[PDB]
């Protein structure tokens, strides 16, 4: 039989447009993203598309038809239940996206990404020119171009389009992103993809023995109205665990943690408290593993994780050291030009003392620049940040415009 275990790696599907791309998952998978009642029946992720699957193979048959989602061969004249290669999850924002400071969390939960393109549109769209460059400062790895509506357009007016595309990411770091066409509404080539995902977004190297760390994305108060005193349940912390492992009953601190304000001046208090569960889904767990999004129940009053309190934070062991730093310096790389308006403008170096907002991990905070040389600048944070590792990658965003828009990257220095 196949195994019920936790998805061991995240896909962003990064679409142009609409549920153009929350029907692929769908497709891939067999449960709509956008608007998924697995949100009440386990599950809570505002706007967050997160679907999971199992994926094997009838070693009896031929590939691509080979794959499955399901332990089933028949598709391929065969009782044998196939092999089981591993269980994936998807992450995307619904429709038109919204993908400003919150596909920057992406960055941290996604091993790989997919880029859905219409094939019957003139590419690259706007939305598309843009969405591949977040993708660069995100510093997304494994990618695959899906080459969305085929079965709407001629083989040749397709074929066509493939090719602007390999055109396209010829020069960048996406010189050879695979194209996968398929028709995500009446199901066209979908296995293509699945040996796609098998082939391009591999699950990446992970050392169980490295300092846990999760990334919280969410959290909240999981009971209802009328409960009875006596039969609450501590507050629930929602996000991906990156790098390490989580057992259920281990001590566990929150940081930055608890904002305090006594003496007049602000403080952060780091917030313990223990590992009461573990959830991938609607099945329990005893260990969380970097891989999908992991919901933990905690001691912790309610009060302090009600509507998302901790979104931003970071989860590790109570013993962890790590420090947060209200004044970080970073080795940045910035941007020549971002589009956006009339033409794709150009972006100006970094200005002493002006207004950044940087992201670090599952927390965009924005600080003031405070020294600026050609590959390092210093920053004063709004809020401190916990650094968990030497250099975690950080999106620089300036607002341009009236929006916050992504000017660079850089790496956190200590």
């Amino acid at each position: 039989a196949w195994p019920k275990v936790q998805p061991e790696v995240n896909i962003g599907v990064v679409g142009h447009v609409d549920h153009g791309k929350t029907t692929l998952v769908q497709a891939i998978t067999g449960i709509w993203t956008s608007k998924h009642s697995e949100e009440l029946k386990r599950g809570m992720t505002i706007k967050l598309g997160y679907a999971e699957t199992n994926i094997g193979v009838c070693e009896s048959c031929k590939k691509p038809e080979a794959y499955v989602t399901e332990p089933s061969c028949k598709s391929c004249g065969s009782d044998d239940e196939p092999k089981f290669l591993r269980r994936i999850s998807f992450i995307d924002a619904p429709g038109h996206e919204v993908l400003m400071a919150t596909m920057l969390s992406g960055a941290a939960l996604m091993d790989g990404a997919i880029l859905v393109v219409a094939a019957n549109e003139p590419f690259p769209q706007p939305q598309t020119r843009e969405h591949f460059v977040a993708l660069g400062i995100i510093g997304v790895k494994n990618l695959i171009i899906v080459q969305n509506k085929v079965d709407v357009v001629s083989k040749e007016e397709a074929l066509s389009q493939y090719r602007q595309i390999k055109q396209f990411t010829k020069g960048t770091w996406a010189e050879n992103v695979p194209i996968i066409p398929v028709s995500a509404l009446h199901k066209i080539n979908i296995d293509s993809l699945i040996e796609g995902i098998e082939e391009y977004i591999k699950t990446p190297y992970r050392d169980l023995s490295q300092k846990p760390v999760m990334l919280v994305i969410r959290s909240f108060d999981v009971n209802k109205p009328g409960t009875q005193f006596n039969e609450l349940k501590g507050g629930v912390i929602g996000g991906s665990i990156i790098q390490g492992l989580f057992k259920v009953d281990q001590e566990i601190k929150v940081l930055p943690g608890l904002r305090v304000e006594k003496q007049g001046k602000v403080s952060y208090e780091p917030i313990f408290t223990k590992i009461s569960s573990i959830r991938f889904g609607d099945e329990e767990f005893k260990e969380a593993k970097p891989g999908g999004l992991v919901a933990i129940g905690t001691y912790l009053d309610p009060s302090l994780t009600k509507a998302d309190n901790l979104l931003g934070s970071i989860i590790t062991l109570a013993d962890a050291e790590v420090p947060v730093l209200w004044n970080i310096r970073i080795k940045y790389n910035l941007l020549e030009r971002v589009v956006g308006a009339k033409e794709m403008l150009k972006v100006d170096p970094i200005r002493a003392k002006e207004t950044l907002m940087l992201s670090v991990g599952s927390s965009t905070t924005l600080g003031i620049v405070t020294s600026v040389k050609k590959d390092e600048i210093e920053v004063e944070l709004r809020r401190p940040v916990a650094v968990w590792s030497n250099n975690i990658r950080t999106v620089i965003s300036r607002q341009i415009a009236g929006r916050w828009r992504m000017i660079g990257w850089g790496l956190v220095e200590i």
